């Protein structure tokens, strides 16, 4: 009679080599890009001096700067790890410092003529896996053949894991920054994110499980079992009305990008990012809170604070289709999000062009062209929604920037006027090598690396989007304000910073035209 | 009383035609159409109206087949004008976002060198304003990506200027596709009709089902006065076929000319590149557009080629295809337009794009999507893709054009889909230069080595046995050659034995049968059992 719920506020945070796992170290390419060429620097740059990090990391305004979050005592796990990475990953350093070297030469060598002798001095790690061409310049591109990469067989599930922990989200060190080393009250399994075995950890989130079934699938040994037993409770976890039986359209806004739709009939999930810490003062709507199947998931773009892989994990069996945008597949940043999903399990995974739509039950949803947000890069990785649930119109647009007004004008067009907007306004992102440093062969200007910055809309651009869809509503949301986003999307903003002063204009500037607006911070659950 | 219940006639060829140039692939999508009304069609026709002579002068040459010249000569020097005139009037539009495209993309390139590119929406012309998103690759080049899905419903997208030529001529008196504008002329009845039009099925079903003639000419609103010679293009016979069907428990393959091969079991039919005749000779021993089955469960287009990607075969296939398989496209790249929204405007929602790799279960088989390279001038186009077929343990490997420059790429294929027991390989290894199909899409010139090092060039006799040794096949088949004498107009000329394409064609069947396997260059249709 051993049947046991994980504690509601147990985090399963799933790592990759010790670090915490988002969607460019799940793709093998970027994976292979981000061990050599950011975290072996990191670990490196901390083992000689560990002090410099504590530095720029007690500097709060840098504070997802390249530096770890580490303190001068965890010198000895940094330096094993270091070690590590370097013997476990060897196959990934070489594919990437060969494939970055590749890059470098074509630039230099490849003026016009033809390319065909390229693939014959290919180094191996990228033989049969590259192809080179040319724009309508001349200007050679490397093209990643990256369902054959897939199947290489250093993309293994080798140094996944999962960190079992009781710890406060706000306790969580930089997603980025920092390796989760082993530390107190931190339990390190290793398991496959695709394996069978994490279902069944899944299933004990909402349904009771048999502890030593289950301890013995994740391979605990009996020594570590009384700890392991810690992170499970025998009670059922509780949950904040996760149905909906109205015969209206209730949208939940669970914190910066992340807003579910729900009618009777149907759910649809906008770029889920979760809490499982309840905390009343806040009112907060956690993971429980989630209805038992989620019809769709809709990834708007390929970050961090939109694509958690924590969450969509233990969503997996519960998700009926995940929407995602289609990839330039010439563009070292943009994997394909199926394919990094396919690795974590997901088969339904539905690749959505510009204006495809889905029919839902009362209604319809379209994939959005959308602009910016990634510092100009040539990432087609981004798309927002149109959702039409019971005469509802929605239109979540994330950090999409609206440089264009005449492309919105176009999309009305089609998908008619809609009625809540859902913009995100954060227009001072950071720059362009702190996302895609690790993937530049060749460095980038600081005027070139501080003009292009992760920035959505402003005031003035966002009012664009409002005035072409004519929406009677326009939430401001995507904002990172809330509390246990801290290690994904960084400070908290103070009053006076451009964000802020900028969503505040917005908003204002709507309510001015007779429209009903809000900067969304903390869960908020709305009926319409 | 009056009873005319017809079908079409056997040998009526029925030509799509946009703006009476003959509709292939790049003309039907917008973009790349405007680019060629505009930079390569306008050009000609004034070119034309100017000496015609020289185009005569030309046209004559068999050397110099398919350049950039008319086929008509100086007679038709009134009509080419009116036409000239004619797309100027209809086509402003298309020739306005063409030179707002091109001008455009010659700023970027001048200009844009790594700053933030957010001031130049800002400065947008009007025909690319809500359609064209600007970006930087790794290296500070900026490219332009325009949103297809949206330019497909831009204003001036719509069915005007598409038309269907009717003529009983033979194929072999066709003019060159792109050289050559279909202007009025005795046997050729032009009629009005949109290519994603539902009367075109309507049409397309008269080729084997009869329909009566006074029912079809109202649909398609031919003028009564018009219908006497309509009524030539139709017959009271029906067509005849050679064993369409097959209940056979083997696999038929049907090689009906150039890469157009269809394989069959009794449970599934799938069609490689489709490009039919409709003129029958025993003599050639030909296998003609009434002899694929009567639906086609599957329809692969390995790449966007005028002579992979025919219009005219697919337009009159409409209604009979269960799915079209199709590359993805990518959309920084002008030259490569999406061609599932290629097929979407030719009335085609069965469409499937397939990344590389990506497997479908067929009817005790599968079918699998594979990488394919070059062919495309080394200019970043992705719409291409070969096929491996697998039915009834019988595995095919179709490659079309592909040039092996990477060995060790077609031995990770193998490591997945297993050995192939029958290739087919093109050895095309001397194309057509890089402008001959791309010309008008470059807003800058480029220099002419450059342009005659990067050809329309496949796999010669060592790359393709490359492939050989990687998939340890029995049999390879040469197939993709133009030889056929219906291709001239797409093709060209037919290779005499002295051409590097014969002689290293010679040279790899050669080495096949010295190791023990079956190899032909296939000429002329055939019907293998397997
Ligand atoms: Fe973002
Ligand atoms: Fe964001
Ligand atoms: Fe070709
Ligand atoms: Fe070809
Ligand atoms: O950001
Ligand atoms: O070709």
């Amino acid at each position: 009679s051993d049947n046991v719920f994980l504690r509601s506020h147990t985090k399963i945070e799933p790592l990759i080599m010790r670090w915490y796992a988002w969607a460019h170290l799940v793709s093998p390419a970027q994976h292979a890009l981000n061990i050599a060429f950011r975290h072996l620097p990191m670990l490196k740059s901390f083992v000689a001096s560990p002090a410099v990090h504590e530095a720029a990391s007690s500097n709060p305004e840098m504070l997802g700067g390249p530096f770890l979050e580490l303190k001068k005592s965890d010198a000895a796990a940094v330096k094993a790890l270091w070690q590590q990475t370097q013997q476990q990953a060897g196959r990934q350093i070489a594919f990437a410092e060969a494939l970055l070297e590749l890059d470098r030469r074509l630039q230099q060598s490849e003026t016009g003529l033809s390319l065909d002798h390229i693939y014959a001095e290919l180094p191996e790690p990228l033989q049969g896996l590259v192809e080179v061409s040319y724009d309508l310049h001349n200007h050679p591109s490397l093209r990643l053949i990256e369902e054959l990469l897939y199947l290489e067989d250093w993309v293994d599930g080798a140094g996944q894991e999962i960190a079992f922990s009781l710890d406060k989200e706000e306790e969580r060190a930089f997603f980025m920054n920092t390796p989760r080393v082993d530390a107190p009250g931190r339990m390190v399994v290793p398991l496959p994110f695709a394996d069978a075995r994490f279902d069944l950890l899944s299933a004990s989130r909402l349904s009771s499980v048999s502890f030593s079934q289950l301890a013995d699938a994740l391979e605990i040994p009996e020594d570590q079992r009384p700890a392991f037993r810690e992170y499970f409770t025998t009670s059922a976890p509780q949950r904040n009305e996760p149905e909906y039986e109205g015969d209206g359209v209730r949208v939940r806004y669970f914190g910066h990008a992340c807003v579910l739709v729900q009618t009777a009939e149907v759910s649809v999930l906008v770029d889920p990012f979760l809490t499982w810490d309840h905390q009343p003062e806040q009112g907060r709507l956690t993971f429980y809170d989630l209805p038992d199947h989620i019809d769709y998931v809709f990834l708007t773009h390929n970050h961090q604070d939109h694509f958690s892989c924590e969450a969509l994990l233990q969503l997996r069996g519960r998700i009926g289709h995940i929407l995602v945008p289609r990839n330039n597949g010439n563009n070292f940043a943009d994997p394909s999000m199926k394919l990094t999903l396919k690795r974590l399990g997901f088969d339904n995974v539905i690749v959505m062009d510009e204006m495809a739509d889905i029919t839902l039950p009362d209604g319809r949803l379209v994939s959005l062209p959308s602009y910016g947000e990634h510092s100009d890069l040539s990432i087609t990785s981004k798309h927002g929604l149109y959702l039409s649930l019971k005469g509802r119109s929605f239109m979540f647009l994330a950090d999409s920037d609206a440089k264009d007004r005449v492309l919105y004008r176009r999309i009305i067009k089609q998908v008619g006027k809609v009625d809540n907007l859902f913009i995100g306004m954060e227009c001072d992102g950071a720059p362009l090598t702190w996302l895609y440093g690790p993937y530049l062969s060749n460095p980038i200007g600081r005027r070139e690396d501080e003009s292009r910055r992760l920035s959505g809309s402003d005031c003035e651009r966002a009012w664009r989007i409002v005035e072409e869809c004519g929406c009677s509503q326009a939430l401001v949301y995507a904002m990172g304000q809330e509390s246990w986003f801290r290690f994904v999307v960084g400070l908290e903003y103070t009053p006076d910073k451009k964000q802020i002063v900028e969503s505040d204009k917005f908003v204002d500037r709507c309510r001015q035209a007779g429209m009903a607006a809000q900067r969304l911070h903390g869960c908020q659950t709305m009926l319409l």
